[PDB]
Order: C-alpha cells, then sequence, then structure tokens
C-alpha cells in the first residue's frame, strides 16, 4: 500500500504467534518491540534515543509479519514506549519514502 | 524522490538562515532539531521517547526548507541527538510511505 502521513502509520504484525500493532519508523535503525514473549536465545545489548537509552533483549533470526509481509532479523524487546518497526525490517518488506 | 531505506533517510534543511542535515522520520510526530540560534518567542515543552523525556522551546509558524520543499511549522529545539523531521512537516511536503 501507500500510506500517508497524518496519522501515525501504525501496521499490524505478528510475531511470535501474536497480534500486535507497531509503527513503521523511518527514523529507527532497529526494530524495537515492548515487553513480550520470545523463545529462545538472546544477548543483552543498551540502545540510545532522544531521552537516554534502554536496555534490551537481542533476538537474532526471528520471523516477523508485517501488513502480511514476511520478514527474518533482528527484534530488540524492552522498555521502548512504542513497537517500532526500524529499517532493518523495512528494506525487506520493500518500504520507500516518496515526495 | 523515492528514497529507499537502505541507509538512514538524511535530507538538507534551510532554518534559520543555517543549513543542517536532518532525519525524515516518520515514527516522529513533532519536529525535533539539536540545539540552534533561532529568532522569536517560544514556549517550554516536554517530549519523551524510547529512554525518556527531554524539555524543549517550542517555536510555532518557523519556516523550514526541506530537501527543496517549503513547508511552515511548529519546531522543537532541545537536547535530541539527531535532528528529526516528523509528520507535521513531512505531510507539508506530501511524503508518503510505499510497500
Ligand atoms: C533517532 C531517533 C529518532 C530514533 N528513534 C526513532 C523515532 O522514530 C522515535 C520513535 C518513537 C516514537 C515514540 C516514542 F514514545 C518513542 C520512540 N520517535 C521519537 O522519539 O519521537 C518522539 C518525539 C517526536 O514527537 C513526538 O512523536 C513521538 C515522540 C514525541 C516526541 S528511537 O525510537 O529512539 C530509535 C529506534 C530504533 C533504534 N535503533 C537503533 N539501533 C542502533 C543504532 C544501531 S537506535 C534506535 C533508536
Amino acid at each position: 500500500p501507500q500510506i500517508t502521513l497524518w496519522q501515525r502509520p501504525l501496521v499490524t504484525i505478528k510475531i511470535g504467534g501474536q497480534l500486535k500493532e507497531a509503527l513503521l519508523d523511518t527514523g529507527a535503525d532497529d526494530t524495537v518491540l515492548e515487553e513480550m514473549n520470545l523463545p529462545g536465545r538472546w544477548k543483552p545489548k543498551m540502545i540510545g534515543g532522544i531521552g537516554g537509552f534502554i536496555k534490551v533483549r537481542q533476538y537474532d533470526q526471528i520471523l516477523i509479519e508485517i501488513c502480511g509481509h514476511k520478514a527474518i532479523g533482528t527484534v530488540l524487546v524492552g522498555p521502548t514506549p512504542v513497537n517500532i518497526i526500524g529499517r532493518n525490517l523495512l528494506t525487506q518488506i520493500g518500504c520507500t519514502l516518496n515526495f
């Protein structure tokens, strides 16, 4: 689809068997999801944004379905205020900015 | 133009007579720029992101030229780590997401 930006660009995702909403976020390098139950091993990581840093769990080779498009990649899980789909997954579903 | 997301979507802006680079950020409601010299009155505001809040100065009806497109609107100025162009200005230059 084409998405204008008069509202937040929220989409439905399926990850770890669960349905969630997430923001398509071109300003995010990585994908960061609110605390949730994912299986398997992970590695600690710290990421920074406008107000400081947060500690997240890094999961690799995670399957995520984003508005009906499948992608596999790294997902960070931790105390983000909003679920974010970052460029690591936006590139895999073919997402572009246009003006 | 059309912009893919394999790199950060950075663009040149002109604001307050000064040239800067900024991220086209669909995950940002508002536009937030690093400390800089702007003329005129402003109002204090606090905004939140991944790691907490920051205090910014809110300037209204500011002219900004974003990759050669003029827009007028609110610009927030404060300790953001990156210049961000948010949806309040992205809508005025006709920017869309596509996949
Ligand atoms: C540069 C910065 C923009 C990146 N952020 C992406 C922006 O899109 C965030 C998304 C957001 C929305 C709401 C919210 F509550 C919190 C965050 N928006 C944001 O702060 O906006 C603020 C501000 C704008 O006006 C209003 O609208 C939303 C909210 C409010 C005030 S990030 O989330 O910090 C990020 C994400 C992924 C990532 N991956 C990394 N990987 C390391 C490098 C390898 S670093 C890293 C950092």
